[PDB]
């Protein structure tokens, strides 16, 4: 695994260089499933780069990538060394030049995540973690916050990709329950990976969301657990990479409390 | 006014250094009017520092500061040279080490903002604007985005300091109307002054909020207009620095469209 990991880091860093030049040029903005689900030619270009480079040195391995699944590929995770890639987490941010866009590379062996690389381009911050070895941002070790009281916590979440009134009302209703506990506040920078990395640095205490996909959270989940945090399903049960739901918190006390307060939204899983 | 402005940029960088050393330490958080309305000793220290230094060089000048008003001073704006200060915009972010924290200085003469300085401490980004002279971030000229189509905008807003069931429901109800137009998304970085500065850079298209105060928006408002944007009331009327409500937008087509969808919350003015 370490050989794979340091290749992943040189790859994440050059894919990030591509994204950072592209953000300052004109862009072709295209639509995937709706007027608000967006893709650009840079997304597709970076995933092609990443998957071809990895196949070259590791032909035996599997790949789950956002744009590949958009081009009809499948997201079923098997025990084979799988690379789970999102070339640009933050495409809406990227299109707008809102300054938070990340490349996320997650690696799973036996359906368990072994390492994660998340590179935030505009900030120039590389976050990395390998199981048992700690979580880092540009060499500095990270640790989650120590907060255990929900009325003193700062949470991060997103409003989601749907615009169906009933799903939207459920998202907002869940934000209302949390907000009125009361919590100190809720933030949204626009990318699931960066939201989870801010939890790993201790800047936020918890992140929760329903509607994400495995490629958005694969790389950052292990940066959270290796910074001392916790991953959990919104049922309060164990985290399932393919279920489209995640609570990533500094500790089990806040995660359980968030799960107790929010209601599950119906969604198709990534392996269905 | 240019000498005042050169001084004011020196002060903001100094105060900003105080805030950035202070963020790395343990803090005693105090409460003001509710359990989510926070203040720390640094808020007060940086504010008394800013007013002492300016009052040394400029003894005829008036001041509106957040903690000074919290200490019984009055928020009235007259045609006198007035410095409008918030020592730390983003106290809740400061407390959690969530990295968007700003020092803000607006200077008004004849009740009109002449110049404004906002220093985002943890990023090391100094934003400045002088009427008729343009807005800059660290020496780089800024320009708002060109978007005139609401269904393709990215908006920033906050969830507000109130936690009264009714007000929270109107804030979220207003947010649901805009979300469902649709728009591309909504972000919240935790501070009025940095949210407005992201509109000035073209990274977001508009910012709206009700419940803010004249010290939160005095420094950043001039930066948005000198970058090519407009400030307006949520009612569509003229922007009033004391009415607790603002739309800072790239242009009047987007600002008026946002004013159409959202409903006003009754608020108690700053000058009463
Ligand atoms: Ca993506
Ligand atoms: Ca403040």
């Amino acid at each position: 695994w370490q050989e794979c990991m340091d290749y992943a880091v040189t790859l994440a860093r050059q894919a990030g260089e591509v994204v950072c030049e592209a953000i300052k040029n004109e862009m072709n903005v295209m639509l995937k499933s709706s007027p608000v689900d967006l893709v650009t030619a840079t997304d597709q270009k970076v995933e092609k780069m990443l998957i071809s480079s990895i196949k070259e040195k590791y032909p035996s391995h599997s790949f789950i990538g956002e744009e590949s699944v958009a081009a009809g590929e499948k997201s079923i995770l098997t025990d084979n060394p799988t690379w789970i890639i999102d070339p640009i987490d933050g495409t809406t941010n990227f299109v707008h030049r809102f300054p938070f866009v990340a490349v996320s590379i997650g690696f799973a062996v036996n359906k368990k995540i072994e390492f994660g690389v998340v590179y935030s381009c505009v900030e120039g911050k590389m976050y990395t973690a390998r199981k048992g070895k700690g979580a880092f941002c540009n060499g500095q070790k990270l640790q989650v916050s120590q907060q255990e009281d929900i009325t003193k916590s700062l949470l991060v979440t997103e409003l989601g990709s749907s615009r169906t009134p009933e799903t939207v009302r459920m998202v907002l209703s869940n934000m209302e329950k949390l907000f009125c506990i009361p919590v100190h506040g809720i933030r949204s920078v626009g990318t699931a990976a960066v939201n989870m990395c801010l939890v790993a640095t201790g800047g936020a205490d918890a992140y929760y969301e329903m509607g994400i996909h495995c490629w958005d959270v694969a790389g950052a989940g292990i940066i959270v657990t290796e910074a001392g945090g916790v991953l959990m399903d919104v049922t309060g049960g164990p985290f399932d990479l393919m279920s489209r739901r995640v609570i990533a918190a500094n500790n089990r006390i806040l995660a359980e409390r968030i799960a107790k307060e929010i209601q599950v939204i119906p969604l198709q899983r990534d392996d269905e």
